[PDB]
């Protein structure tokens, strides 16, 4: 079977930065920040970028043991890799597979198993991706929780992320900022092995952004989470593996209701979308509408507007 | 003649998820079922890419609810009115025996609760757990209860969204005696009968056992039997419906291969109901390559004997 995205509508997919739905397609200008998520990369071809991972759900949680700093609230937690085993911190990858890309305050919850009785507790937990003591790289990470002694040590411990926070005594939706890279390796340290920064060349485009709206769970935040692929795709490219004949994938959003091509959007090889509009928006889709691969076209084809 | 080949995906087990939670798949495990029905809704779907019971697509939307709450005065209790996936009305004629991605479990499910107020965008967020085997849990009639820990926080027409993290135990001393993933919920509440079900799965051939797709849920509290078992992978489901590769037969065998042996480690059937059986006899956990996957070779008769394992 040759090249080809999946037959599904947005909202039977899934944010690949967030385990949470896609709601609708949004695209705005970026010169104004950097577009580098970690999440959600995957070439045309089936190659995963950054600390992209195949499992939706996994995306934003962390696995390990903790242990309790006295005088706090805070565990740090020495991460564990997804399968319960050693992390080793020498894998070429910015941070272990599926940790956060976004700068942000993360609430979940941590939970726990007690191997000999099978005892289980469970605590609502927030942790700082921008900490300077945020080092998933270095296979640590701090988590703010309700309680100061029911985690036990040396018990395998699970971080399951549900959304962000926001310090309401500041500017509102200030935070999280989904754009801004953590230090994966902690404060005052460079990141390693990213998938690169993407930006639109050709005069007239904007990315198009898979977006979805995180969960708030306490204060004023920004909600609005983008991706450049949604997870599906991201599965569908490592399955399928199709090599790239040309630099872009020129793809149709077709209307089921109509029958009619609603607009038309580059789907560039190295795993990013592009449609040409200038200016913030959010785009009105029949919600049985799909996307469709009809041609292998070079970078520079011009797009009809949307 | 001719119809487009069927495949399974190369993918490991831990590279899947499970279908009936969102978490990840572990281990295969394999048993006897003669005692208890097999009748999960979530995780159903026929080779041919047809969805059954209460099965989705997306993961992540098991065993989440969506809706509006109304606080039940004196009580950390609140009663959520669902509304549908996309924040739309629930519809309630749907031939579906439940809003998709619904447990199709008896148990303790904790998790939190969320809410956004519109007006100006302020947020809360708060641990909650549903008792899907309570008499008044009618996700079909559009209803859920939650056991929450705030007493006012939640404002009432808002959005609200549940998302688990995992099972609790309590009320008993006895461990592990909940939650018991082979029991239904009654969809509509107590007494009242489930419709538009996805069919039991038994083995029928001699000396042979379903295969299970285990994971470990989460536990928050207590002593709860966290193993969960789903007759299809997430992915398998995901797979199938995008394919749409027709049946051949009854039965497609698989064969599962060891990248590191080069060799065929055991042989399955998968049914093109969406279930799986392998040969042999009692409780056993598969001991499996972690690059080892599934692959499809051919198509065979009902009564094919496999391997055994
Ligand atoms: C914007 C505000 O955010 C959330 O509240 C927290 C505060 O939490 C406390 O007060 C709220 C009611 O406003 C509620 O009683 C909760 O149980 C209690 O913890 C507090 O953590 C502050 C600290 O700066 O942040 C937020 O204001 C949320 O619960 C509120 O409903 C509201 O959305």
């Amino acid at each position: 079977k040759p090249f080809s995205v999946p037959v599904l509508t947005v909202e039977e997919m899934t944010n690949s930065r967030f385990p949470i739905p896609l709601e609708k397609l949004f695209t705005g200008p970026s010169s104004a920040f950097v577009v580098q998520p970690q999440n959600g990369r995957c070439t045309t071809d089936g190659v995963l970028l950054g600390t992209t991972q195949l499992s939706p759900v996994n995306i934003c949680t962390f696995r390990g043991d903790v242990t309790h700093i006295t005088g706090s609230r805070n565990y740090t937690m020495n991460l564990a890799s997804q399968n319960w085993n050693n992390y080793d911190p020498t894998e070429e990858i910015p941070a272990p597979l599926g940790a956060p890309d976004f700068v942000g305050k993360i609430q979940g919850m941590l939970t726990q198993t007690t191997r000999a009785d099978g005892s289980t507790r469970g605590h609502k937990a927030t942790v700082y991706t921008g900490s300077a003591d945020f080092a998933p790289k270095l296979g640590r990470v701090q988590f703010e929780t309700d309680t100061d002694h029911d985690f036990e040590a040396n018990q395998n411990t699970k971080f399951t992320p549900v959304g962000v926070i926001q310090d309401g005594s500041t500017t509102h939706r200030n935070e999280p900022q989904q754009w801004v890279l953590p230090s994966y390796s902690g404060r005052n340290t460079h990141n390693v092995h990213l998938a690169p920064a993407v930006a639109p060349t050709f005069p007239g485009e904007q990315l198009l952004f898979f977006r979805s709206t995180m969960p708030g769970c306490s204060g004023y935040p920004n909600m609005d989470l983008d991706c450049l692929l949604p997870q599906e795709w991201v599965q569908y490219f490592y399955q399928e593996a199709a090599p790239a004949q040309s630099d872009v994938a020129l793809l149709r959003f077709v209307n089921p209701d109509t029958g009619r091509v609603l607009f038309e959007c580059k789907l560039h090889k190295s795993g990013y979308v592009t449609v040409a509009h200038t200016g913030q928006h959010d785009l009105v889709i029949p919600p049985n509408g799909y996307f469709r691969f009809d041609s292998w076209v070079n970078q520079f084809y011009t797009l009809a507007p949307m």
